[PDB]
Order: structure tokens, then sequence, then C-alpha cells
């Protein structure tokens, strides 16, 4: 084990190696480091009472699984991961690093002006990790904006910051659909992809009802294909409730973008998730032939989530927990 050191910030006590240095908050909490055995800036993050609560302890164990698995270019990654504890026994903060990128997309959004180029290579590098992540079976279902950590030359990773964030939410998952396939992200990249073109958010709902009221607006109310899939009572017997509305052209909506942006609009904008682009096709949509790359859109190994099943106690995803900081091996 290095040597550890206490400094606080923002009311927060931070026990971190010597190693991390020039510490200063930025952000749960975070602080931004000087890694000085590689010479580059991090992102630290301190968990607050990480094993207060199950939900707690569950939750910072499929953190550290998550991170700990999550290896490609375009998704956060683990740097380190540690402990000041000396033991499971006076086991209790758990600190994770990962590169710090200057702004997120939100920042970039209002106030760049946006070159088809640009959205090419922003859209690119979201589908581009989400078929990693996707391969992994792993659905992400908060996509947005502050989820896009950018640097200055446009380089991307997606992560989850997490706990509007409504409007980038697939309608399935807004009416708590519980059957969830991976194209509700999908959705999600349309929803920026969009706004990243027009520079204004597609849907801007107010509340939950406006923003389906709006989604429809432009998709159009389901189609008979669609509503034949609809197991349930009211949930289909409110129809055409709020008008048997027309789907909108997007070549309307979408006046001098690129038609191939556009045509991707198109199919990742489905109400029906079965008719979703998934990433790995959209890859391979002509949109992006300055970028596409057979052979370097990589997947995922295999990700165990049988945990996510189980029910434990707190002391034992504390455990498991510990473990997974014991067993860590860094990057290269
Ligand atoms: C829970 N989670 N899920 C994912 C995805 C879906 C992108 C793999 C990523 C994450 N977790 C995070 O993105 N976590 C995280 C950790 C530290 C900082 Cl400073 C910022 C964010
Ligand atoms: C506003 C009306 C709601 C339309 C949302 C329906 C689109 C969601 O997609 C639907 O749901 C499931 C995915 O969760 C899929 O398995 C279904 O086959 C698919 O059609």
């Amino acid at each position: 084990r290095p040597t550890f050191y206490r400094q606080e910030l923002n009311k927060t006590i931070w026990e971190v190696p010597e190693r991390y240095q020039n510490l200063s908050p930025v952000g749960g909490s975070v602080c931004a480091a000087f890694d000085t055995k590689t010479g580059l800036r991090v992102a630290v993050k301190k968990l607050s009472r990480p094993f207060q609560s199950i939900i707690h302890a569950k939750r910072t164990y499929r953190e550290l699984r998550l991170l700990k698995h999550m290896k490609h270019e375009n998704v956060i990654g683990l740097l380190d991961v540690f402990t000041p504890a000396r033991s499971l026994e006076e086991f209790n903060d758990v600190y994770l690093v990962t590169h710090l990128m200057g702004a997120d997309l939100n920042n970039i959004v209002k106030c760049q002006k946006l070159t088809d180029d640009h959205v090419q290579f922003l859209i690119y590098q979201i589908l581009r990790g989400l078929k990693y992540i996707h391969s992994a079976d792993i659905i992400h279902r908060d996509l947005k904006p502050s989820n896009l950590a950018v640097n200055e030359d446009c380089e991307l990773k997606i992560l989850d910051r997490g706990l509007a964030t409504r409007w980038y939410r697939a309608p399935e998952i807004m009416l708590n659909w519980m059957h969830y396939n991976q194209t509700v992200d999908i959705w999600s990249v349309g929803c920026i992809m969009a706004e990243l073109l027009t520079g204004r958010t597609l849907f801007p709902g107010t509340d939950h009802i406006d923003q389906l009221k709006l989604i429809l607006r432009l998709v159009g109310t389901p189609g008979a294909e669609l509503l034949k899939k609809i197991s349930s009572e009211s949930a289909r017997n409110y129809i055409q409730s709020l008008t048997q509305m027309p789907k909108m052209n997007f070549a309307n909506v979408f006046i001098g973008a690129n038609p191939l942006a556009v045509d991707l609009l198109e199919k990742m904008l489905v109400l029906d998730s079965d008719k979703r682009i998934t990433a790995a096709q959209a890859l391979a949509h002509a949109y992006f032939a300055q970028y596409h790359d057979p052979d370097d859109e990589p997947v995922a190994d295999p990700y165990d989530q049988s945990f996510e099943s189980r029910d434990l106690l707190i002391d034992e995803w504390k455990s498991l927990t510990y473990d997974e900081v014991i067993s860590f091996v860094p990057p290269p």
C-alpha cells in the first residue's frame, strides 16, 4: 500500500495516495487531481456513505463491477480504485479514478456552431461506445448530453453521473413499460443528434404528459402494427386519446440537414422499438462513411451480472466490493 494523506474539501474529508496531487473540487463529490505516476490530470470520486443501506451497497458494487469492466475509448473506464482501509473490518470508503474530460456535451451544445462533420464525429462515437455497452448486455436508459464527456478535440466518452433528464427518454421508459430493449438508448441518440443539428431540444417537455404529447406530434400516434403488440387494458385503450396524429416527415423538420442525417434520424426515432436501428447497424449507415472502421468498433468481454438478481445483506455486498477493490488491475 502507498502512503495516504488527509485533506478537507467543501466539508468533505478525502484520504488519497500521495500520488494524486493538486486536489480541487469539480462536482456527488468529485475532485480534479494531478496523477504524478502518469503525468496526467484525473477526476477522483469519493463515494458518499457507500454501505449505508442495502440499496446503496448494491449500487456501490454495481458501480465498481461496471467501471472495472468498461474498457473502450468512448466509454468511461477506471484508471484506479482505492480505499484508505487496511482491512475489510476498517473498510468504509471507496474512491474511483477516471480521466477528467473538460466539458460535457451540454456545454458544447448551446454556444458553439456545429458543422455536419461535427455531428458525424460526435454521433459516431456515441454509437461506437453504445455497440460496446450493448454487447455486454448493458442498457444505459438515461443517455443525455450531461452523460457525455467531451474533450477539447471533441473526443467523447459515455458515462452515468447519475441521480431535464426526461427530454431524451424513450416513450416506453416514460410509460414505465418494464420490458425495455436496448434501442431505448438509440431513441436517446436520436434526440441528442436532432439537437446538435438544429441547436435546439427536440422534445422540450414541461412535464411527463407534455413530453409525450411532443413525441407523438413528431412521430405520429401508434400504427396498427405497434398497437397489436400492446398487451394491456387502457394502455392501448387511450389510443388516439391525444388525436389520431399523422407522422411528420423529417425532411420537413430538419430543413437543410444532410439528407443522410435525416434518414438516420428516421430510423432512430421510431415509436416501435422493434423497428429502431441498432447501434451496430447505425455504424454501417452511409452517414458515418468518413469515420466507420469495421475493424475498430470493438465489442465487450462477457459481463457476468447474475449479481443483479441477488438479494444480499449490507455486509455481503460490502465484502464483495472489498474483493473487487483488492482485485483491481490498472490499465497499461
Ligand atoms: C453506472 N454507470 N453506468 C455507466 C455506463 C452505462 C456508461 C457503462 C457508467 C457508469 N458510472 C459512471 O459513469 N460513473 C462515474 C464515476 C465517476 C465519475 Cl467522476 C463520473 C461518473
Ligand atoms: C405513446 C405510445 C407508447 C408507444 C411506445 C411503444 C414503443 C416501445 O416498443 C415496444 O415495447 C417493447 C420494448 O419495451 C417491445 O418489446 C415491443 O415489441 C415494442 O413494440
